């Protein structure tokens, strides 16, 4: 059960991200997280300016086709204020002909409930990059 | 936080002195049985406990034919309570390849730790890059 | 009554087929188990259960079917297997005819009196 | 559930040591005479019988790991289990590799011996 | 013998005109209904009926097909084979000529008195 | 007709049997001296005699032919055409274990009362 | 010698100009109805007949040249030209273009009239 | 008595195949005009004349040759031309048995009584 | 360590300056004699800013990061500056990108204010 | 006065490219502070600190060589910082005795630190060392 | 000689003037009807005569569609007396090309000029390098 | 003295390389020796003599350049003659608005000829104009 | 018959080179000669220096079997004293593996009678080079 | 044209010591702050003497030829002579090979005796 709040709590992170709202993103993650992803090229970032800057230009992709799928996630618990969550994300598109396609990536993400509430303190993204 | 973060650097070094040696044992004391990872030799899936790993510990690191490097850079620490800990870091690895030449190699670590009976345990890590 | 059993299962698995080449996904829903596993080129080497993953494929996409001599194992009253390769006759852009081949295994179930699909595995190339 | 479930599992492990071991008797046992493969090898066709595998079982330093296996149960004598397969190997220059195959593994339980009827496998070709 | 080999010749002469001409209803009662075939279209499979091959009539002009010395095995009154090279002359898609070269072989089987069409084998470039 | 089809597998085996053991005299015994054949090793030609074919049982182990579901046309009491995809089991020159794949046509003539083999039609691999 | 060798010279010019007018019936009245003919258009193979060559004729800013001819007169009624071909052309995008191609033909002096009963080109496929 | 010389041809045209087979550039000599010509891929889109060129290649070089079916020409009593095709079964040097194809056009004139080989054009590969 | 966070507000002065494009509050900040070396120089040392002015006026939303700088203290009128700079860019189509480069930075302190002598970057132009 | 600084910075720096061609670590980590940084590109565009990732350089690297030094500019920065920047130009003869070239910009930092000169800080772009 | 030679380089530079300006005319009163040529256009191949090279001055250097511009370089010149030479020289021939950039191409060009009539002809021309 | 000359030579040598920005053949024939030569890689390692080889690159050939004149060195002979070198950096814009950097190293030879410095020898290597 | 004479000259040449004879090469060459070849990379060289050095470095190719053939050669007569031959050149060899090659030049050389004696003045050689 | 019978002979002895590896008459006859663009400094303007010694100890005939020549006199005390140089060598196997390079020498003329001040190389090192 508690792994299953786990699960809610990541998957609106992912809603957020889906819907482009860095509201939601903002406020569900630790002004000092910190984040490994292809887009860094191998560098941690810290702080949420970074991922403002891919909320805010990536308008030209709105109206097309995608779904994403979250495979098998693995949750260890750490604690009554600590999680870990990892999964294999797969996303499906549609290229430039219209022809369907695929991606895969791999996703850390560390929680951690401050103040009462579960932050997003770190992510390690590895394989197909989001943009 | 000033030396809290200290221990966990510490113990993540015994880790990858672990590593480096070839010293499987000391590797299986520092982890969690129920550990998972992504790294590039699992080729994107996600592998659980330390069989995985053993094969690289026995037929590769445990071959002191030429001397190697590693390199912890800049280690970030996240704490999370009193019993948990997540460190990112860059690592960097100089090596003698196929003809002699000394060369590098980086990847980008995150390794979670659970304080769990008075130790450290380790219980996911996700490594990025290059394959060691 | 192996025979009777093993057209039985022909059959139900070309009803299948008809909602797929329908791009039905309604009936395809009706005849899947929800916690169905799949193998198959979209999914990159992973297995992905249910069939939301599916629901893409019904949505976003001049061609001829080709099912190959089946082979099925009953393994028991309510359980049966079908393997066959299925070649698909298409044409691209360019309005070239070209042909594709893949292999299918299909895995049912007869739940409750009512058959349901709960694992297929499809090697070969993405679907056309 | 996890009982039958464990079953499955312990017998596909079985036959996946037998095949590490390339004991083709031990694997004859655990097959159906008459069991169907697709895999690479095959070229895209389904092969038939024993006598096909017993090549590589005659003609062979790895590990192979079976990750989060799924098993779906179909009564009291039938299952199939689906699961990727790394594989960790030396190659000649020593360099050590990985390959993933997908394995799609159907079981029939007969007079209370499960057997194995039919598998799909795609990926590497090993 | 040497006047039922010109018979053979000429039914499958008949055959590649239907092919030519994109005739499947010709082809078709010149064929066997359970007619199976190797074919560079078929990826290494035997495909038997028809319904493979009404695929390539239905969508497929400057086309000349030239065979090229027959070869006929007569195996009894009620039986033949006949091998030869074809040559095929067409305009590909910016009008420039081109040949393409198959290999086929054609089993025949007089039923009822007339010469059926059992079994196909291409080689060579896809049609 | 049930039972004719299994003495052409039978006799198509035996051949398949000459060939796998290099055993060139058994292969002739079974063929047609005016035997033709389309082949990969022949380049798109058609080749008639076994002077051909010798070459390769002359110069040619870890060998192993799986026959797949052979699909057999009766034309009469005194003739047959087998089609069949064969995969070749091979070592290859690092000694790894290779397969490929070749679809075969093999024509089937009953001359006083043994069958011999009057023409072959292989796609796909050379040997 | 020179007396023989121009006139076959002159009946294999009339033959290449009626290739290059694209002239089908010119060529026909210029060879035999069994003529044969390797070519790079019939891949490796010798056809037979005139229907063959028909579909170049019907389907088709150019200039011939006929280099330094070797002509072999053999009796009255027999010779066999052999001759480099270069073939000056404009592509599409319009950049000159120069092809070569080697050439044998053999003729035959039929009742008073040189027939064309067998070629041979190899290089550049036109 | 068509026939009769087309087999002439063939016979004739044989014993030059044998000359070759064997190596036997004398033989060879013997059989061709002294002002022979030849477009051969040896010859790099060229007409050579003459015999000293083909020496070079009877002096530095497990085969089996096939000649499909021939073609002659009569073109008078003492002319003729036969044109085949030629399949060469070989090794390579790691042993493996490969196939090569080529076309051959020979022109045959019977100079006082003997039959001479004046013009020959090959086109395929180079000859192995 | 304390002068370390006066070395980071000068250097993110001058960062933010050359996000601007403000090629004056630039010339500012520099020693007229500076060196340089930098892709965009292929393998030249370059001295003076006229070289720096065509980047200035030629190149919507750059955002330049320093990550995790390395600062060393020379006496009290000499600092060295040493990270990794990341910049968030629009390509063609307005498609987020990243460019890495690695950048030295070598500070002269004169009559209390701190002069930009001499650069090395490397990596991307 | 600054003229005797400038040669006298240039002669600092021309040891540490002897014991750089030498081989010699010993006078490289007497010459270079101990938390001195390094960006190279051998170390994949990360800026490393300490001498132990150099050390791996000099002890597994060991035909005849030369080193020209182009153009160097030296900043003083009162009396006890410089900054030199020069273009390393080495001429040398690969497998088959070709004469090859490789170019690398170098900008070093020096420290007088305790009346020594002392190595603070790298950036070498260009030609790695091997 | 100081001034013969300066004959040679005069109608040699007419008959470049010649084919610079798509001049067929003037071209075949300067060349003898029996002149041959070695060039790459002629893929190796020896032409003899005009109507080879008329092709491209009809269907090419007929449309002065672009400005061109060539050049010849330091001709060196051969004297067999008072009735034949030869020059040889570098050729260095600027123009347009597909996008409408300035580009250079070079030949290298050998010419045999035989005086026949008290009129300089040209007998032989052998080109390598660039086709034109 | 010879620092007057220097700095004069550097005046007539931006002003040819202004000249040559602007595609004014007018004033470069002007400030050239008629039977100035030429290498260039557009030559195609010829030395070519006269200007009509160039006139046919200033015609045919019309984004923001701008070309900086990188460690030019004076060689002066005498009064009537000196010969520069220096490094000519092209940064301009491709089609896409990337920035671009192109590099040439010029050797141009000057001759105070009737009181006119003239422009009689020039060699360049590296990138091309176009 | 001069045409022949031509031809028996320019292949005494020919043979001179053939055997590596650069006495017999500069006997019947005008010291001030010059040439076109590939392997002065477009340019003109002049005197026989250049020609020399061939001749004396190319030892390693001695034994190795090669044949040379003189195609159709084309001769122009210019008066008495003044000949130009052109021809293709085709030359057999082996490889490494032992296997027979070809190779083909086309070569234009100019002749004049100098004192009673034919003379070599210039020669232009294109496609494949001697070395 | 007299003079430029003189700048051949001169340029002909720095080929001659180039050609014989005697890096004394070559420094003899050089400025000691000579300039030079070769291949072998890459884009560098190199100064003085010291890196062309590289070239003179480590490089078995070797001929440098000079294919006609183009002088420019200026005044009476400096000249630059432009050529295509050919260097005919032999490679490993000890085959002939030949290399081109564009070369310009600028001379000063000074107490009688003419001094290398400048040099540019374009084409093979
Ligand atoms: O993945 C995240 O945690 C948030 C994130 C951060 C970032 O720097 C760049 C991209 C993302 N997300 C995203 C993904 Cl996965 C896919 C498409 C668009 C976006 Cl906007
Ligand atoms: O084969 C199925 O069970 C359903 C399925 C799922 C899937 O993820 C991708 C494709 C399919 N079927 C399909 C096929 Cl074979 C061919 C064309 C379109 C479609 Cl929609
Ligand atoms: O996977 C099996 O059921 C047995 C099997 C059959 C077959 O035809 C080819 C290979 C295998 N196994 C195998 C594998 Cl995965 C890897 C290495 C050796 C062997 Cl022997
Ligand atoms: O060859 C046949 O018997 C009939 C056949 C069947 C088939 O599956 C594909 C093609 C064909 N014929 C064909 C050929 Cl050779 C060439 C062009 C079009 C056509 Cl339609
Ligand atoms: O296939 C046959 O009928 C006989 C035949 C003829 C031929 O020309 C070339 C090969 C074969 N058989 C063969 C095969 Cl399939 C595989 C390996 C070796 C041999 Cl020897
Ligand atoms: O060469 C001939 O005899 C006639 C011939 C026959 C043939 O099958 C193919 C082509 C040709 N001639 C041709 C040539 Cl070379 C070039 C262009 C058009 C034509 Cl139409
Ligand atoms: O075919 C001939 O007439 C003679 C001839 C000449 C020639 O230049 C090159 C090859 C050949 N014959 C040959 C052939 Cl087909 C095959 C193998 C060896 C030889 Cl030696
Ligand atoms: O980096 C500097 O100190 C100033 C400088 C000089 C120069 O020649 C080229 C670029 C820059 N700056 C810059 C950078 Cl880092 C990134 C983007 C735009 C600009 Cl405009
Ligand atoms: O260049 C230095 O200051 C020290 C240094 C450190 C390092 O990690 C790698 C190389 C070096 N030097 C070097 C150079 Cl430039 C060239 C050849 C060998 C060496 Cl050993
Ligand atoms: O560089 C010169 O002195 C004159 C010259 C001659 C020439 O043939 C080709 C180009 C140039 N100059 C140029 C340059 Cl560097 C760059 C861009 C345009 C031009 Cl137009
Ligand atoms: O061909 C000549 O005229 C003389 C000549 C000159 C030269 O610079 C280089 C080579 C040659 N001859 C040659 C030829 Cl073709 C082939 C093999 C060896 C030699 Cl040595
Ligand atoms: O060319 C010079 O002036 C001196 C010079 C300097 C230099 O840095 C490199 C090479 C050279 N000369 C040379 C040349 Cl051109 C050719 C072969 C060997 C040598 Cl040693
Ligand atoms: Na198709
Ligand atoms: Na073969």
């Amino acid at each position: 059960v508690r792994k299953q709040e786990i699960i809610k709590v990541n998957q609106q992170l992912i809603e957020a991200i889906s819907n482009g709202d860095f509201e939601s993103y903002t406020k569900m993650c630790d002004p000092g997280m910190t984040a490994f992803e292809p887009e860094a090229l191998g560098n941690l970032v810290e702080g949420l300016d970074f991922h403002r800057f891919y909320f805010e230009n990536l308008w030209s992709r709105n109206s097309k086709p995608v779904h994403n799928t979250m495979l098998n996630p693995h949750i260890h618990l750490m604690g009554d204020e600590s999680a870990c969550i990892a999964y294999i994300r797969i996303t499906q598109y549609l290229d430039a002909g219209g022809i369907p396609r695929t991606a895969q990536s791999e996703e850390t993400r560390v929680w951690h409930r401050r103040d009462g509430k579960w932050q997003h303190v770190h992510m390690h993204r590895s394989g197909a990059p989001s943009v």
